[PDB]
């Protein structure tokens, strides 16, 4: 079952809202509000402007739930802009060793941008219409693609499939241009 | 047709937002931005509610907040308006603890004649308790059960004696018959803590 | 809380019952039929073609029934066209003096006007993109304006804000050109 | 499932289209017209009913108006009809007053075998009667009750005596049990005028 | 009442789920999974991939309960392309004798034809836009129309109103040009 | 909130699925396709379910496949999962007959402790019987019940006898009380066949 988290509306994909509006939503503090006024019944909604649902932030709380109740595809929108640390926040569950043995997909997504934690080990990359870069950001993690603190170029910007094998652990992003 | 009112989050019972999502809810006061904030969209709201943005204000004062005319609190209105609407059960939760004089003023709402009349079931209810009006008449049926004359001559069975009992039975416990005689009484249901 | 009264299809604005179709409609008389043949579930009906709700006509029993609820707004379509003693019937109950004291604010609405009742007192008024012209019509009411039985074109087809003080009481009309 | 049939406007409870507006309603004959009045759609509709301009015929003649193949009266095949469609539990207002001639031939219906042997509940209905049919067998349960045989033996408890009482009863005042060791009755709750 | 009945996908005719998506309709077999996934409820579902409802295939059990249910006009879509066993299924019911009394209407519907069983009578042919085709085939039939094992173009392609009376029975086909 | 679980098509009620067709249903396994196939969308289901094409399994593993993480059986966690989106009454069909071990799996859920302390209802039905775990503590109330113990006092009234009876009334016919002194009992109701 896929799971999708509204947290804000800045930075969303066009009509994400009106061309999904019969699938499964979550509201994320405010997000909540820009559901409800989009003619969507949110499954459960967390965060104040909730608490009796079943030391974290709304959002944390939100994609646990939905991890608890056997969502496996979980997308998570308007978790970028304005204040930063509420986008930090967001990378940081992608990181919980929690959700690393299970066979969970958790990503951030933007009009621009999607954003996956991919762990140690080797993982298959489709190519995409839209999304012609990749990036991969360590969070040692040593990598081995088709094509081969730390700030290089190295595995930035780059464009059937490919390999990636981690020999630590790094953030995959994919772009558009 | 059932009506919850959400006046705020005292005493509420756990998970009543979840376990009844789907019914019909209406937002008196600070209830409002609790209903909406579980996801939960109020069939209408009664009280100055704050807001965040326009956008939010727009939205609840076009969709959900309604404008009574009176007075009267903000809970007897949400009551009266959801009477006007066809609703004829009503459970009323965040009305107790805190300041009193307003769980007093929801008191006063069940006892008002206007109700008697007509076939509404109004009860308040919280995370330890049950409570209604019960007016000159017969009629039957938390361990706990306790009586409060309101303006009384009663007579019980499955509880205990009680013949002919003029206004004790501040805490019975007992497919069972009560009779009003004389007055008014307010039924209060405990469950033991 | 706004409320949408349907009492008729004559001379409706374009679109208005699928632009519209998740507001809170009411069914007059006819206007009840049109509404379920576009698939809207009005919150009450009133009229026949009801009366157990809750010396007057269909609409103002509708309307009261909607001031008595608490709406605050209340736009009237397909109340113009037709029989004229049923547009005028409505032009009346927009006059009823006890709307007078309540802050409530009562509409008539068609394809080409927007029919509103600006009783004794001093009122604001916004321009409009469709809207052009206003009119007043008394229903002895004297007014001045920011420019400035009786059949005169004096207060009639006329052109940020202006202000409107009534030293009785008119019925403002704003018309598209 | 619980469907709503109204054969019209007579004697009809109070309030009853406001209160339950948004359970399943089943228009019969002049039934349909107030449905929709009242903007209740109908999940379907038997009975000629009259229009007023083809574009209101074809609306109610495509997505509410059904056809049954029969021979039986627009109410019993309404009935049937609900059955079909899985309702368990129906209540028919509208089928008291007027012509007494249809009132009796409601009563035939709750009375069709058929029915016995199934799981389904018919009450007919009106502001100060409720009404049903009870076969051979035990069961237990207007503070006025009473039995009217249709073709009988009977034992009461809770309401006085009746012990193998053969076919009186015809106003009882009383949680209570009734067993029709043979033949059948029509039970009819009454209330207070 | 009209009824839809969809156990296909082959051949529906263009945007027949969306532009139609608030009638009655009724999944037979794998229509209902098509409906389902295009946000349709069925009225009732028939057939495996149901039987607890109230010799016989599915259609055929799924139309008799529609008759049964006081439906008069019924639309079958998606009986006709791949396995053609399940095509003539249909055409057999269309035949059934018991749907000759009623005053019932039945055809299967796809985006070319449009296929009805004419019975022994005289019966009225109104013209339409995309369907300038007609032609009836016997299932000893003679007929008589405005225009006049058997395999002739007699009564094939051939295209106000017209009267068709049978003194056996045919199958009335009118098809896209 | 009330939840229908379905995991299969043994003894299951006639017309069960067209006479709850409207309710919350939950597809367990097998469940999942029978609902499915009688056009009923569950509200999420658990299980390995097969499929045809990839068109449905897409559509089935994203908008009602679910996947908990454990272990526990199929039914456990469809069940758990239920109680953790709210919902208080639990009617589970389709889990008698065939292999006895999993029949015998169903009951261990309905002892686990976890759901004592909570105010959850979960019920086993097939077109016989009705079962339930009661635990320690005073309840009141298919003519025939038996009492079953799981781990035993009890004494009961309007049945027959049993007054602080130990752990017979393996097959009762009896506004009833019933209460476990110590222990705890699975009930069960059945028809008479
Ligand atoms: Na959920
Ligand atoms: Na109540
Ligand atoms: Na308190
Ligand atoms: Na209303
Ligand atoms: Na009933
Ligand atoms: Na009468
Ligand atoms: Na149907
Ligand atoms: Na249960
Ligand atoms: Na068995």
């Amino acid at each position: 079952m896929k799971a999708n988290l509204l947290c804000g509306n800045r930075n969303l994909p066009k009509h994400i809202l009106v061309e999904h509006k019969h699938e499964h939503w979550i509201g994320i503090d405010r997000g909540t509000l820009i559901l409800l006024e989009s003619g969507i019944t949110p499954q459960f909604a967390v965060g104040d402007f909730e608490r009796n649902f079943i030391d974290d932030t709304d959002l944390a709380l939100g994609i646990d739930q939905a991890v608890k109740r056997g969502y496996r595809n979980i997308d998570v929108y308007g978790a970028t802009g304005g204040r930063l640390d509420h986008f930090m926040g967001a990378l940081q569950i992608l990181e919980k060793p929690e959700y690393a043995k299970m066979n969970i997909n958790i990503k951030l997504i933007d009009d621009t941008n999607e954003i996956q934690f991919i762990q140690k080990g080797q993982f298959n990359v489709t190519y995409s219409e839209q999304f012609p870069y990749i990036s991969f950001i360590p969070v040692y993690p040593t990598v081995i693609s088709l094509k081969g603190t730390l700030k290089l170029g190295s595995t930035l910007t780059i464009s059937s499939q490919s390999c990636g094998n981690i020999e630590g652990s790094v953030l995959m992003i994919r772009s558009k241009d």
